[PDB]
């Protein structure tokens, strides 16, 4: 294997998540587990509002809440920039302009704390319209396929992206979310700078039935494409 991180993702890794936020000063805090399968490029986790009632919709918070899960296929190995930053791991930065409302802003920390993969999150959310379909809850619970494109950052050792999410609305319209994101190791050791591609990124949201706490399942599926074989 390609990269010393690489083969840390072989098997069936567990997964913690551990999200603070404030969104116009709406406090709330989100735990999640579950594990993840790289080989596949899959993983199921389970969250939970700890702090009671989630102030925004879940489907807002998915791309926040793992990009080192991708399948990256055989001939793309030299490109899994994400893997190869562990186990010291990265810092993923991003904002995400929700259009005609506010903006999140994020700095996330995804590294191995012993055999788990964590990601620990700080969200910050300014400038919503309290009666906006983010901060009134009209997204449907549901979620689209997108493709993430990744570009090299040579200069920070790193990789940036940027991707627009379409998230459904109750009434059948659809709220926009441009997200550009940065990545940076943590660690000192070499990482791989990938070229051009990108991660088509599958997400479907479920209820465990006998969960009585505010809370979302989510199954992800992702691989990489976008260099020829």
């Amino acid at each position: 294997m390609v990269s010393k991180g690489e083969e840390l993702f072989t098997g069936v890794v567990p997964i913690l998540v551990e999200l603070d936020g404030d969104v116009n000063g709406h406090k709330f805090s989100v735990s999640g587990e579950g594990e993840g399968d790289a080989t596949y490029g899959k993983l199921t986790l389970k969250f939970i509002c700890t702090t009671g009632k989630l102030p925004v919709p879940w489907p807002t918070l998915v791309t926040t809440l793992v990009q080192c899960f991708s399948r990256y296929p055989d001939h793309m190995k030299q490109h899994d920039f994400f893997k190869s930053a562990m186990p010291e791991g990265y810092v993923q930065e991003r904002t995400i302009f929700f259009k005609d409302d506010g903006n999140y802003k994020t700095r996330a920390e995804v590294k191995f704390e012993g055999d788990t993969l964590v990601n620990r999150i700080e969200l910050k959310g300014i400038d919503f319209k309290e009666d906006g379909n983010i901060l009134g809850h009209k997204l449907e619970y549901n979620y689209n396929e997108h493709n993430v494109y990744i570009t090299a950052d040579k200069q920070k050792n790193g990789i940036k992206a940027n991707f627009k999410i379409r998230h459904n609305i109750e009434d059948g319209s659809v709220q926009l979310a441009d997200h550009y994101q940065q990545n940076t190791p943590i660690g000192d050791g070499p990482v791989l700078l990938p070229d051009n591609h990108y991660l088509d990124t599958e997400s479907a949201l479920s209820k465990d039935p006998n969960e009585k706490r505010d809370h979302m399942v989510l199954l992800e599926e992702v691989e990489a494409a976008g260099i020829t074989l």
